[PDB]
């Protein structure tokens, strides 16, 4: 069933009950603010890092789960009632949450009194505004008095759920009852010393009364459900001292029949140059400069409704790159909107802090945050160029780099593991992409460091040789790769072997010796090696180039030779040269993340889709057969039923879920794309619908989680919990998603010098026009599909046929009409 | 103001309201296996190590706070309710929690149905019991379900709650309904790969029906107070795969008036050798014949009875060791139980978990343990032997030392810090205090490696000389020790100056150079070098000696140099080589460690109590005059205002908390002890009462924390919060005021060859009777104490009189009655 619905006009999604069978949340924010809410204003926000600038407090596996956020409990004769419905669960009239493009309204109604709430982050701003519009809907006059509240956190997060021996004393705050625009409560906790940053949540109007300390507005032995001070009806105007800092007002309002009032509450980050932190010499007291500034920006229902309109203008903007108007209209909903949104929310956010990752441990993933480029990079190509260089300097000179760097500092770390040995070809392929679609081939001139160290800069073109040459000087014994911690699969650690529990495979060293090779490592050399030649035969490179390319071969020879199972592509080769993902072992027999990207690579391709002997065919065959399910593609069959030693933490998982057995929707576009290349448009577009949210809409009550946005991994068969996701929103499923659908399945990609108009989808969608703005210029591509199986398309340029599917670019400001016809 | 009261001859503190100023518990086990227990059933249990090895889920910072624990949900015709009062909060016709030694009883008692709950942790198991106990106090037959319940935790309680991303699908349970004594669940997360144990969760009957889903048993939506199965009035026999395991059993009993019923239930720890971990050979199936063992081994009342009277048996033999009899009761319960109690528990848990440490970071202590050790080696001196060899296994070759160590493993970290160089002479303070009680001088010989480097065994001798030397070998520019990362006082950082917002002032790296002294090390030199020079004389090293008692002879010769500020004693001296505890500085001017050291090594005492000339008056004046406060004495005077980066972290706390300027009560005791060396008993009881539990009951009210246990900090006069209490349990001051007044202010203390009996205790105890056992001989001190001022005591021994007062240790196996006049 349905717990909601797309509405496509507004670019929202509808939820039309508080009763979903999980948590669904909107990320508010994609600048340096972010906010992570749920349809019942649970959530928290952060300032650049979700670890050392958190705001406000959220708990993890609460009981029950997402039980704490932005509350406004409306007490109307006694009655006390939140339009969230949580915490206090009271009976709504009417309840209604559209997340949409930066922004969430909130909206329920009970006895009379109608309370709406829009939350967003102001484009250019720190902070989270909710404009808060109470209606009287009855017919005689009424009043009411709402009191709000948030939970601070200590900004160290990790501290703050932790450290309670030292934190318990040194929460502090501030209270203004009467600013310039009204009333704000200040939490500058550890202002006192090495902080220049503190929070500010107010409201544009002088409050009746406030509240700092949780324990004396909630109440001893209450929940946030049954919160004293709500119930009582009257502030208690608490000072808070160390404990629990939180910031509430109260507001008296009066409504004639049908009369509605606005409110408007900020929650701000803010910060003093340290020679202006204080407003007095004894320094007790914060100078609230930048805090009466910002609530200045928002005293008022107008310069809210005006900063909304400015998001929704930067939306539209940023979506009017790629679009598609066809006969589906679910396949338009994702391309259109929400695919592209999502991956504005992964290119901030990596996998650092959504319902699921805790914001604590993960910063931003060397490999995650260059792939996400991949569908990012046509949105907002400068930021993209940016974090190409941001990404890059966290690089070492020998071509290995760090995992992830933390956010705030933009640093590399190990916290998570290291010596991935595929994390050095991704930089070529976010560079590549990068290349591809602006044409800005002077980045690869960049002065970039290594381990942002000073004085060692070199162009940035030389960091991607670094890349290319760590692959080819360290290959084992059959000519692949050697794999180290591990690969793409980071459960997959062959030079582990842990008898020692609790100790995380990802960080636990690993073993010297041995001759673990990797298959995916293999393709993915073949694959961003020869765009590594490109590059550097473009710089006039022949010695390089010519030399990159026979490596580029040999890698491929040695899969084709070595790496071939028989009907699939082998997986790796672990410890003691054993192979891994072969018919010959009982569990584990196929893998598919050699499949799908060797065939991208174009590794045995044959001369059709009907070439029932070419490899490449054979092994999409088997994924078909022995991986798939309604659901999706399961990573491999059978899953794992016993710990197998050697391979690391991949069998640890119960059969189903994860890297066992689990559909791990980021490798399933690879084999959609794979399906592309090799001319089996119908296939490819049948995997696709089954892990896009708009297609698995219909089965809300399985999937669980978000229905606009993709998840990491879906229950794969063998689970008793099939069909039921878990990890949503953060997932670099997003962008090799939208690559799929937007470069392959419709078939528009940028290439070097031209754009491809290559449409490989099927019969399902006999005709649509994509519009690509590229390199300046306006493409309006229409397509007639007939989905013939293997066919491909010919192109008809402004009136005038040409040879190929690659239009060169035409100059800027120009407006091409390409005919294409499949 | 009082929420319970004392029940000296049932060794119990009975609280009688659920309705306390906040959460109160009690600690079962004393061997290997734990649990927290709130008079609300609220906490959890973990085997050996409460980060590694937890068995079940507790939420620090809930809100409420401590909602989740043990829980047996009463269904009585519907109507729902829990005899610990929260979760579901239902009105209760009586309600008693009773805190004993070992274990813990409480009872809840509406409508008609009263439940009692037995709660320990028996002797030589690992595993806690249960023993419930149902009566229908009605004038009718009743039929109730009663629901059992508690939430399991991932084992390794750092990843439980942080990484969900992976956690959320490895929960795995077995269900055993038909069991050889009852229905029991096992929790076996992990199970499948590295870990070799797995919990059990059982009832000595055969169950109508269970539960294994929290969800599930809870509902969507519900907090614990409104779980659906308990409302539905029957389980859901709900299989976990995923998500959140719990444990429950329900149980249908039908009672005619006046009847009761009786039901045991054991939460256990299990392991199991590797080639017996499994019952099939295909390893699905967890072999479970350890926890049918344990479940048989409390299959009945008889059993928990008897198990319960063994546990009583064991403190009674424990608390025979010394026990007082005067005409001050509250002194009498704080040395015969309460204060013993306390010090077993520091003895195991040292700072690691209770409802302030989250059992995470913190493992076992270098200085806290060692310092436990004054306050439990007249325990059970063959653990104490065997922790201080634990202990110095993680010292350095050059005499410093791990700062802490990992309980499961016994293996030193960094985690907390590193470079403390007050930590190298506490270990002398262990073996001493050791030795000089038990007599078993073999320990300086036993081999013990360094770091647990197996062949670099070296005597425990040789561990002492590398403490004394370290020392000797960093000295500054005024003869007194470098100070490094911090001496006792974790926040006097004065090679830190961090600027750096976040990153704790424990583990953020140093700056080499500077001149750093600390008067505390100095006085700690003195006191406990002159302890190594008796050691190293009775070992036969006559130069070692010699060399010592210089070294000491200088070091104190530089405090009363260069450490004296004219009317007390100097703090330290800055990284610029300026002086810290000063009254030439506004704030900080007097630092409360050294006055209390300084004196107990005898630095600066004169003449008499009325020499008002002698140093250590002055000192122990100032620290009555600026120090002193109705709840015992703060930390230092005044308190700083604004961050002072030469300081390190101690001035960003708000004045009043913690170090700076609340009442640190582990350093009370040392002035208490420096007291009783000048010769002032009246003033150092006075300190001891401010302090002590059982004095302050009658406040529990301001106290707000357990009014039976020793608390680190109580809010100082600076505080708007003065008065109040935070992290209770884990503190050496429990061990540190058993010292001072089971040793100084009772005055019988243990000598290398004699008991010493010398009472400084003042005229509010006129007469009272020691017994104490020591070295296998009875002690029966007889003390008739006028209690005035500089009074020392004389001694007569079995009818003759004896010089001084140390009485020579006598055979064992004799009863030395010792007549004491003051
Ligand atoms: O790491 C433990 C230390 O942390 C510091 O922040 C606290 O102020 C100390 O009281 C404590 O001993
Ligand atoms: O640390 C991050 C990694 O943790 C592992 O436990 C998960 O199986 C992986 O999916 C994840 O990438």
């Amino acid at each position: 069933m349905r717990y909601g619905h797309f509405d496509d006009a507004a670019r929202e999604y509808v939820i039309t009950t508080p009763h979903t069978p999980y948590p669904w949340i909107n990320y508010l924010g994609s600048e340096q603010f972010f906010s992570l809410l749920s349809h019942q204003a649970g959530g928290y926000s952060f300032y650049r890092d979700a670890k050392m600038r958190r705001l406000t407090r959220y708990r993890y596996n609460n009981i029950p789960a997402d039980a704490g956020g932005r509350y406004l409990y409306v007490n109307d004769g006694g009655d006390v009632w939140t339009p969230s419905w949580l915490p206090v669960k009271a009976d709504l009239d009417h309840f209604e949450a559209r997340h949409g493009l930066g922004y969430s309204r909130i909206t329920g109604e009970r006895n009379g009194l109608k309370v709406e709430t829009l939350f967003f982050v102001p484009l250019g701003e720190n902070a989270e505004v909710q404009k808060v519009t109470v209606t009287n809907t009855s017919d005689a006059p009424k009043t009411a008095t709402l009191f709000s509240f948030v939970e601070f956190c200590l900004w160290n997060a990790q501290d703050d759920q932790t450290n309670y021996q030292r934190n318990l004393s040194i929460g502090e705050v501030e209270v203004e009852q009467d600013g310039p625009h009204g009333s704000a409560i200040y939490h500058k906790t550890e202002y006192r010393e090495r902080r220049d940053h503190y929070a500010v949540f107010g409201v544009n109007t002088r409050a009746d009364g406030f509240d700092t300390d949780r324990d004396t507005f909630v109440g001893a032995y209450n929940s946030l459900g049954e919160a004293s001070v709500p119930r009582a009806g009257k502030s208690a105007d608490s000072v808070a001292s160390g404990w629990y800092p939180i910031g509430s007002h109260s507001v008296a309002v009066t409504l004639q029949p049908g009369e509605s009032r606005d409110l408007v509450y900020v929650l701000g980050y803010l910060e003093n140059p340290d020679e202006e932190k204080w407003a007095d010499d004894a320094h007790q007291v914060v100078n609230k400069a930048p805090a009466h500034a910002l609530l200045g920006r928002f005293a008022t229902s107008e310069q809210v409704d005006a900063a909304l309109e400015a998001l929704n203008s930067y939306w539209t903007n940023l979506l009017s790159t790629y679009s598609v108007s066809s006969t589906d209209e679910k396949l338009d909903r994702m391309v259109n909107i929400w695919n592209q949104y999502q991956c504005m929310v992964t290119f901030n956010m990596s996998r650092s802090a959504s319902f699921f990752e805790t914001g604590i441990g993960r910063g931003m993933g060397f490999r995650d945050s260059n792939q996400d480029l991949l569908g990012f990079v046509h949105l907002i190509p400068e930021r993209a160029r940016e974090r190409i260089i941001d990404i890059a300097s966290t690089q070492f000179a020998d071509g290995s780099a760090y995992h992830q760097y933390q956010p705030l500092t933009k640093r590399g770390n190990n916290d998570i593991g290291s010596g991935f040995n595929d994390d050095p070809l991704w930089l070529i392929a976010g560079v590549a992409a990068y290349i591809k679609e602006s044409g800005d081939w002077g980045i690869l001139d960049e002065p970039v460091p290594f381990d942002n160290e000073p004085g060692s800069e070199v162009p940035l073109f030389e960091h991607l040789t670094r890349s290319f040459q760590f692959t080819v000087q360290n290959r084992g014994p059959h000519g692949l790769p050697l794999i180290g911690r591990a690969d793409w699969n980071d459960c997959l650690n062959l030079n582990c072997f842990s008898t020692t529990p609790g100790e995380s495979f990802q960080t636990t060293e690993n073993q010297a010796g041995g001759v673990a090779e990797s298959v995916f490592i293999a393709a993915q050399f073949v694959l961003y090696g020869a765009e590594y030649a490109t590059l550097a035969e473009r710089r006039g490179l022949a010695d390089v180039a010519t030399e990159a390319r026979k490596y580029v071969d040999e890698v491929r020879a040695a899969v084709l030779e070595h790496g071939w199972d028989g009907q699939w592509f082998l997986r790796a080769y672990d410890y003691y040269g054993n192979p891994v993902g072969t018919d010959a072992k009982p569990e584990g027999k196929i893998w598919i993340e050699p499949q799908g990207f060797a065939v991208m690579a174009g590794i045995g391709v044959g001369e059709g889709p009907d070439d029932a002997d070419a490899p490449a065919v054979k092994a999409l065959d088997s994924v078909n057969e022995m991986l798939g399910t309604p659901h999706g593609l399961v990573l491999q069959y059978p899953a794992y039923t016993t710990y197998q030693i050697e391979l690391g933490e991949v069998s640890t998982y119960p059969p189903g879920y994860k890297e066992n057995g689990g559909i791990f929707c980021h490798n399933n576009p690879w084999v959609i794309i794979a399906e592309t290349v090799v001319g089996r448009g119908a296939q490819a577009f049948d995997y696709y619908k089954r892990i896009t949210p708009a297609y698995r809409e219909d089965i809300s009550d399985t999937h669980k989680l978000e229905p606009y946005v993709y998840a990491q991994m879906i229950a794969g068969k063998e689970a008793v919990r099939a069909g039921e996701a878990k990890n949503s929103w953060l997932t670099g499923t997003a962008a090799w998603n939208f690559v799929a659908v937007s470069q392959y399945l419709l078939g528009v990609r940028p290439d070097y010098d031209g754009l491809v108009v290559d449409p490989q989808i099927g019969p399902d969608v006999p005709s649509y026009t994509v519009t690509r703005v590229a390199r300046g210029a306006t493409y309006e591509i229409t397509v007639t599909n007939s989905g013939a199986p293997g066919a491909r398309a010919s192109l008809t340029v402004d009136g005038a046929p040409v040879d190929g599917r690659t239009v060169p670019y035409a100059p800027a400001g120009s407006t091409v009409r390409v005919e294409v016809t499949v």
